[PDB]
């Protein structure tokens, strides 16, 4: 010691106490993705909104 | 025998055992798509973004 956690708380716790442990939570897974889906967020969005 | 489961385981279971069966799963659806809206996913994501 040781320290961490332990120390952280415990211590403290112890010181003290309360919581611490736990809570629920652990492990579951939840995220893982869910954050990892994310890291893709940050990995598309401002790489195509810049570009 | 036979184987296948059966075986596987059971065987083983036994031997052994623990747990196985189951927890909780189963059915529911859851995923279907979900699964099937990460294949859509890495139908456009990797496709634009290499593109």
């Amino acid at each position: 010691v040781k320290d961490s956690t332990e120390y952280t708380g415990p211590e403290s716790y112890v010181a003290e106490m309360i919581r611490e442990r736990n809570l629920d939570w652990f492990p579951r897974m939840r995220a893982m993705s869910l954050v990892s889906s994310d890291s893709e967020g940050e990995q598309n969005e401002l790489r195509n909104l810049q570009e």
